[PDB]
């Protein structure tokens, strides 16, 4: 809403579908170093959220840097971390701070319904080229000047896949509860998608939905509260890794192994929980592809080639029944750079 669907957007602009497809080919393919030399090293800023159970961000940067090295790109990387739970006001402060650096590229994430126009005005202000992480759905308003790249693993797709699995695990009319992220974009695209699908297709009944602070502790708290008010459910759908892992501790504490719970993203900690059996299911994203895509995107730009506006990587579904070999194989695929 105010957003294009990833696939919708690629349909509407064929040239974009081409560029994105070309890029995915450039990601799958072996590194091809930089065609066009530079006058100086390029300066890149990263404003990321810190201290999360989720290893997505650190892995992203890892695979990113490794790719830039492989491409023979000479970069200087200024990192900044936001402590938690950093207010959106604080995050955007960290952001303005990173803008002073007058970098060539600026990689970051910010909730883009709660700070739509802010980011728009930032886009208008600088010559720094923006990379928006963790959003794969372009904003309609910004068709005049879109950022350099939205990069991520489509939230709607991953939530569709999970909805598809839950419809597979349970009868029509099954009771469940939902643990959202914080109020915002992510909860809208991960949560409300899942709920829409599961209500329409499987006639599931949503007992309750709770917002969180996007932290493990918060996930624990919200799970406890929710199950206190609404004990009778067959699963809980969680919108992020940290919240899921908190909810697990809650379900253990409460003795509720009659309740099923999913992860989101399938990083190391989730996979470990899946192998313990603490986590019933997850949608594991092929993590490093987006780190590698950003480096390929920068390469092109420096060769003066056109760059796609968006890139989404792919998911696989992982269940606690999967073989160690399949898990291992998927790690081989997903962390092929960050290990
Ligand atoms: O992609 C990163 C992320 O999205 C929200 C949160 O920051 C992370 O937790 B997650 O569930 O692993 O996915």
């Amino acid at each position: 809403n105010g957003y294009w669907g990833y696939q919708e957007f690629l349909d509407e602009f064929p040239e974009q579908r081409n560029l994105t497809n070309a890029l995915s080919e450039a990601v799958r393919a072996q590194p091809v170093p930089l065609s066009k030399p530079t006058q100086r090293p390029i300066k890149i800023s990263v404003v990321y959220p810190g201290q999360q159970v989720s290893d997505y961000w650190v892995r992203n940067i890892a695979s990113f840097e490794k790719r830039l090295y492989k491409l023979n790109i000479n970069y200087q990387l200024n990192q900044v971390f936001t402590r938690p739970n950093a207010d959106i006001k604080q995050q955007s402060l960290s952001l303005m701070e990173a803008l002073k650096s007058k970098s060539d590229y600026l990689i970051f994430t910010l909730d883009t319904t709660r700070h739509r126009k802010f980011v728009e005005h930032v886009l208008d202000s600088t010559n720094t080229k923006l990379i928006l992480q963790n959003i794969t759905t372009p904003v309609r308003e910004w068709d005049k000047h879109q950022p350099f790249l939205y990069v991520g693993f489509d939230h709607a797709e991953g939530s569709r896949e999970l909805a598809t699995e839950f419809g597979k695990f349970f009868p029509k009319h099954t009771y469940y509860s939902v643990l959202y992220f914080s109020e915002g974009y992510i909860s809208d695209v991960r949560g409300d998608t899942f709920i829409h699908q599961v209500n329409r297709d499987n006639n599931f009944e949503l007992q309750s939905a709770y917002y969180t602070k996007a932290t493990k502790q918060s996930g624990y708290d919200a799970a406890k509260a929710s199950l206190a008010k609404h004990p009778d459910v067959d699963f809980i759908y969680a919108c992020s890794t940290d919240v899921a892992l908190g909810a697990v501790d809650a379900l253990a504490e409460l003795g509720r192994e009659d309740i099923m719970i999913n992860g989101w993203g399938g990083g190391s900690a989730e996979l470990d929980a899946i192998q313990k059996g603490d986590l019933d299911i997850t949608v594991m994203r092929m993590n490093d592809d987006t780190g590698i895509a950003m480096a390929e995107a920068i390469k092109w730009d420096l060769e003066d080639k056109p760059v796609p506006t968006v890139y989404s990587g792919d998911f696989e579904i992982v269940t606690k029944a999967d073989s160690p070999e399949r898990i291992e194989a998927l790690k081989k695929r997903a962390f092929r750079y960050s290990d």
